[PDB]
């Protein structure tokens, strides 16, 4: 309902602007028809968990003009955010060199697309989010703080984009004019916790939080200081089970994880390195980021050994716990937030 | 001395971007100084018109000490603003184009430590950077929200042109993403024009005027539609120019080797030639164009001399020349401060 709400705003945001495109940028109906189906194979096919809880942080914020408009706005905003992850991704995708997302091949990699046009695809997704922000909300009291909220959260991810791409070799020998090197100095569990932050935390759940609370005009009613803490906490703990889940579940995943063989700074990675021994470390770095069955499963095996699942369960319980005592601190002062980001947690706790 | 000024705040607008980046993006001074880099590289070494241009127009529109200062130190952020759009475009477009240099140096993507994986984003990092420093410095100012959404308008813009350049290539009614790909089926004036206009005009020659107008809190008192007018007749005049210089004007005099025939351009020349020419003629065109090989260079060099498209220009030159300056007048009527600055503009495009 929801989502029938949040699909039928898709289509009027499709719409109008395709009919922009052709109106006051006299595009032809072939390249607007190229650019719908970029737009639909690029947005549509996840699950929207990120527009549909801005919807739902304003139904729980909640005469019927008031509604049907907040309800409208926070369905304009849920999209935005759907767009501009759109953005990251086929950029990413691009950046990876990967070959599938959701199932159907990456972006550039379809057969009549280019990396040429790709990245500036790319581009063209995330000038949709400010096009349609201020067609629909031009009249709006808030558009100029959203504007700006929204810019640093984009401004936030692609930050969190350069600490991953710089995660691989020591940042000391990071220099444009020096050819560069897959070591390990940088595999700490203080930067693994600053990519997610910036990569993903902000975006992911602040941001939705936030436009929820700007289209209800509610803004000044929450403590913004534990909402960030809350925000950054649920974030983290994402990616965190994530990274063990990739290790330790059997394909019950939905796939065969391959963090080990793609040599990614998982939280395993950091963790079991800043516990383990010297020898530990050495078969460690002797085995981990490549395809070879063998050298995969004796990752496997020192992960087990240092005991990560126990790690992982101690750090699981201390966060729940955490994030409860913030969510009460919110529920006293601002009970209907509250309530929406305990609906959050739950669609990312134990998953 | 508007460019002193104009370092001066560059500077300053850097020290902020890097500042906030330590303060309150928790980065580290390796990866901050890597952006230092990625800044300087990217956005230093041009001639800066973008933004002297917007300098001007504030200044020319001036017409205590303090409101002078804060309009010309606005007009300087803009600029920057304009500088930091450009630079973010260049980037991801010599990465697009497989580009080997750009202002004599190696292209960002191109450097020994710099892998495109990283240069992509990097180059997302300069439009953010546009951001952040507009909502800093114009925090306080009433017109933030019309600034930021009309630079929005010119950023859309300008994808879009690039959108328009990259499709140049085959019939547009083969454009598939689900299809693979193969023409000079797009080689039309029509769709020169439409490149240039969204590509090139509204960012290089629109924004810096607009942006003078709106720091000077002046911009109610032109007339909007004849200033969009001559944005895009001087936008379209210097692609052209350049396109006929390209083939036209020696290597000695024109500071490189020309090779839009071997690009394959979509240039003026081309469409202006196709549009004109006799079947034999676009035969021999079609035969001899895109190509490295020096013989079939200089046959289409010939193609076009004897198309006589040197005149072509001459007239279409003459032709802009007089609407443009019909419409400064049209301005300079209401407006003569801000006509004079669009004067100005015009007189480092017209030739040389
Ligand atoms: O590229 P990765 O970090 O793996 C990914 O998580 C995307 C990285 C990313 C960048 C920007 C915003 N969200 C995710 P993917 O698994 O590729 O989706
Ligand atoms: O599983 P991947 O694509 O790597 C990822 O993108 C998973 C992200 C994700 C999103 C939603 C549900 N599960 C995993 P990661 O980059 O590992 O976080
Ligand atoms: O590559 P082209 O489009 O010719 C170029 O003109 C790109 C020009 C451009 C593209 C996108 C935005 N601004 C300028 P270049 O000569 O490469 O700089
Ligand atoms: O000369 P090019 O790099 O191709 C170009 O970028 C011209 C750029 C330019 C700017 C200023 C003076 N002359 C040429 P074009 O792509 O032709 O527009
Ligand atoms: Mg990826
Ligand atoms: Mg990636
Ligand atoms: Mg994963
Ligand atoms: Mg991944
Ligand atoms: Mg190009
Ligand atoms: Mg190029
Ligand atoms: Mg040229
Ligand atoms: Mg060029």
């Amino acid at each position: 309902m929801p989502m029938q709400m949040f699909m039928q705003v898709y289509d009027e945001i499709q719409m109008f602007l395709l009919e922009e495109l052709e109106l006051k940028f006299d595009m032809d109906p072939n390249r607007v028809r190229y650019l719908r189906k970029m737009m639909d194979t690029t947005c549509l096919g996840g699950k929207y968990n990120r527009g549909l809880t801005v919807i739902d942080v304003a139904e729980s914020l909640l005469d019927g003009a008031r509604r049907k408009r907040v309800l409208h706005d926070a369905c304009v905003c849920g999209w935005m955010i759907e767009f501009l992850q759109a953005h990251y991704l086929v950029e990413d995708d691009i950046m990876d060199n990967s070959v599938t997302r959701r199932g159907k091949p990456c972006w550039y990699r379809h057969p009549d697309v280019t990396v040429q046009c790709a990245i500036n695809d790319g581009l063209l997704l995330k000038s949709w989010t400010h096009m349609m922000a201020m067609h629909f909300f031009a009249d709006r009291p808030f558009l100029q703080d959203l504007l700006c909220r929204f810019n640093r959260v984009d401004y936030t991810t692609a930050v969190g984009q350069l600490y991953d791409v710089t995660s691989m070799f020591d940042s000391n020998k990071l220099d444009p004019d020096v050819s560069q090197p897959t070591d390990f100095a940088e595999f700490t569990l203080s930067n693994y916790k600053r990519i997610v932050k910036y990569k993903t935390a902000y975006y992911t759940y602040l941001l939705p939080l936030v436009m929820g609370l700007i289209v209800s005009e509610a803004l000044p009613t929450v403590d913004m200081g534990v909402t960030e803490e809350l925000a950054m906490l649920m974030g983290e703990y994402f990616q965190v089970q994530d990274d063990v889940m990739d290790c330790f579940t059997p394909p019950r995943l939905g796939k065969v994880g391959t963090d080990i063989q793609d040599a990614k700074c998982s939280w395993l990675a950091v963790t079991f390195l800043a516990k383990a021994s010297s020898a530990q470390v050495a078969e460690f770095k002797a085995n981990y980021g490549s395809g070879d069955s063998e050298k995969v499963a004796t990752v496997r095996r020192l992960y087990e050994e240092a005991d990560l699942q126990g790690d992982y369960v101690a750090y699981e319980a201390a966060v729940a716990e955490q994030v409860k005592e913030l969510i009460e601190k919110l529920r006293l002062c601002s009970p209907g937030f509250a309530a929406s980001v305990e609906t959050l947690w739950g669609k990312t706790y134990k998953r």
